[PDB]
């Protein structure tokens, strides 16, 4: 049939994202364990040319980046479970707009923030983080209908993007005191944390944020 196999390692939140989908699907497969500083024979030649995970392995064969293998599931396993994606192009690339706005403008600067060098460089990325956060609740406020989510009435590709890295925003406010999605001033996507955080498919993929944490303080150090 169709064997799975996902190498990952677990704070990584590309890796969660991809947890996420197969979740999403209620598709079977086996979970990976790499170690970054030991990576198996089968990560070094799967992804020969980042050594990165996530990875998907679907039947021998690699599928790399959380975003590409999140459309490589929607795609074919279109019939078993909801999709991430719509139907109509201009709302894929409307969704895929998001997603990339993600990545860039909010996932950057955060990973700037946490891990940048000189403190201007951390203090920028902050800045940075927060703007973007606040341009991501008005587009779950236009894309919402109803239904919540950035995916309308069920998750989407969005919804999955961002909802990858929760378990890390709540090691970041941890860690420095501030509320990435203060509902105080985005109260759209604090709510959006709550409902997707409670999806069945979130309790099995999100990392545990205590782990995380000691993870994250242990690198920080
Ligand atoms: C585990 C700590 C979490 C830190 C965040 C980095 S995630 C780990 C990192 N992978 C990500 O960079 C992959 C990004 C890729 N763009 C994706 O979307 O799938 C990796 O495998 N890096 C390989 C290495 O560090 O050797």
């Amino acid at each position: 049939g169709d064997d799975l196999k996902l190498l990952g390692a677990w704070p990584s939140p590309f890796v969660t994202r991809v947890k996420l989908a197969l979740a999403l699907k209620g598709l079977s497969y086996e979970d990976v364990e790499e170690d970054l500083y030991k990576k198996s024979e089968l990560l070094l030649k799967s992804n020969p040319v980042h050594k990165k995970i996530p990875v998907l392995i679907h039947n021998g064969a690699p599928v790399c980046e959380s975003m590409i293998i999140l459309q490589y599931i929607d795609e074919v396993f279109a019939s078993t479970g909801p999709s991430l994606l719509p139907a109509d192009p201009y709302e894929r690339a409307i969704a895929r707009f998001w997603v990339a706005y993600v990545d860039d403008k909010l996932v950057a600067p955060w990973r700037q923030w946490l891990r940048g060098k000189t403190e201007e460089e951390k203090s920028e990325g902050k800045k940075q983080a927060f703007a973007a956060v606040g341009v991501l609740e008005g587009a779950l406020r236009e894309c919402s209908k109803g239904g919540g989510f950035f995916g309308g009435d069920g998750v989407g590709l969005v919804d999955v993007a961002l909802g990858g890295v929760l378990s890390w925003m709540k090691v970041t406010e941890a860690l420095s005191g501030d509320k990435i999605f203060d509902a105080a001033k985005t109260p759209l996507l604090a709510a959006w944390v709550e409902r997707f955080i409670e999806l069945d498919a979130a309790k099995a993929a999100l990392p545990d944020v205590g782990r995380l944490l000691e993870f994250a303080k242990a690198r920080e150090a």
